[PDB]
C-alpha cells in the first residue's frame, strides 16, 4: 500500500505507528507540501483534497490520519487489536480521536505554527489537563489497553514534548506518556520523524 | 437518554436529526454555556471537557457530535442504515466527518464567530466549499450513494452556512446535494428550527 507524506507530520506519524503495529509494509511516497508536491496531478486523482497523510491500498485512496489509522484495524487488526467491536467502547476511542484532532493537536497548532501568545499557550494547559483527567485510575486513554486513540495522542503529545512544552505536572498524562513510548509499536520511527522536524526548526 | 446541549450550536443539531432518522427520543437539558451552566460541578462529573454536546445514554455518558452521531447509529441502527458495514465505506464517511470538523465547520468558526472576519478567511470557505463540491461530483450523498451519518453532520454545517447567508450557489454539486438533503434528511424541521432562532437572535443583536 502507497502512504503519501511527510516523515515529520503527526498525522503521518500516526499512520506509520499504527502500520507497524499491524506489522503492514508502507511504501513511503514522500510529498514536500513545502515545494507543492502534493499538486501534482495524478495524487490529486487519488485524492482531490490533496493532504496528506494519504493512503491508497489496492485502488482505495483514503485521507485523514485518524480515518486512516481506524481503516487499516477495521481492516487488517486480529482479534480486538487496537480498537474493540463494542459501540460504548469505540464511541469513548472516536470521542478521544476528535479531541485529539480539535483539542489536544489544535493547541499544538495555534501555538507553534506562528513560529505565540499566552492565552493559546493557555490553551495547550487546558487541554492537557483534560487529557490528565481522561487519564485517571486507567493506563490508556479510553479504557485498559493500547488503541488508535493512544497512537494518535501519543504523536500529539510527543510532538509536545519535542517542541519542549512541560507536561511534568500532569501526573496521569506523564505516567501514560512514559508507558506508551514503551509499548507502542514504531516509536522508532517517530521519533525518527521528530527530531528531524525539531533539528528543521532549531 | 439525557441531551445536554444549545438547540443554535451546528454539532447539536447534527446530533437532533441522527436521534431522529434512528427514532430515538432525547430528553434535552438546555445547556446555556454564554452563562457557564455547563462548568457547575454537577456537568463536569458528567464531562469533565464540560462541552456540549454531550449524551447520558442509561449512564454512559458520551461527547464530541459526531462520536455522539456514530455512537447513535452503531448502537440503535438497522441494517446498515446510516453507517454500512464496509470498512471501505466506514473509511469514507470517517474521513468526511473529519472533513466537516477540521475543514468546513472549522472555515464557518474562523470567519463568523467574530461577526472580522478578514478576507483570508472568506477564502478558506470558499476553499473548503470547493473541496466539498468535488466529493460531491457524480454522487448524489457525500460519501457514496446513500445517505449516511456523514451527510447529516455536514448538513448540519452547510444550513448553518446558508443561515448567516454564505452563498453557496456556484458550488452545483454542493447546492444539488442540499436541496435534496433537506427534503430526504429526518430531523430537518428541528435542525431549521434551531437555526432560526440563530438568525432571529443574530439579527436583533445587530439592531
Ligand atoms: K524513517
Ligand atoms: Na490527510
Amino acid at each position: 500500500m502507497d502512504f503519501y507524506y511527510m516523515p515529520g507530520g503527526g498525522g503521518c506519524r500516526t499512520v506509520i505507528m499504527v502500520a507497524k503495529a499491524l506489522g503492514l509494509e508502507l511504501n513511503k511516497k514522500l510529498l514536500n507540501t513545502m515545494e507543492g508536491e502534493q499538486l501534482k496531478p495524478e495524487f490529486v486523482k487519488l485524492n482531490p483534497q490533496h493532504t496528506i497523510p494519504t493512503l491508497v491500498d489496492n485502488g482505495f485512496s483514503i485521507w485523514e490520519s485518524r480515518a486512516i489509522a481506524v481503516y487499516l484495524v477495521e481492516k487488517y487488526g486480529k482479534d480486538d487489536y487496537l480498537l474493540p467491536n463494542d459501540p460504548k467502547k469505540r464511541a469513548v476511542i472516536n470521542q478521544r480521536l476528535y479531541f485529539d484532532m480539535g483539542t489536544l493537536y489544535e493547541s499544538f497548532a495555534k501555538y507553534y505554527y506562528p513560529l505565540g501568545s499566552d492565552e493559546d499557550l493557555k490553551r495547550i494547559e487546558t487541554a492537557f489537563g483534560f487529557l490528565d483527567t481522561f487519564l485517571e485510575g486507567q493506563e490508556y486513554v479510553a479504557g485498559d489497553q493500547l488503541t488508535v486513540a493512544d497512537i494518535a495522542i501519543l504523536s500529539t503529545v510527543s510532538t509536545f514534548e519535542v517542541s519542549e512544552f512541560d507536561f511534568s505536572k500532569y501526573s496521569n498524562v506523564s505516567r501514560w506518556y512514559d508507558n506508551a513510548k514503551k509499548v507502542t509499536p514504531g516509536w522508532d520511527e517517530n521519533w525518527e520523524g521528530l527530531m528531524a522536524m525539531k533539528a528543521l526548526f532549531d
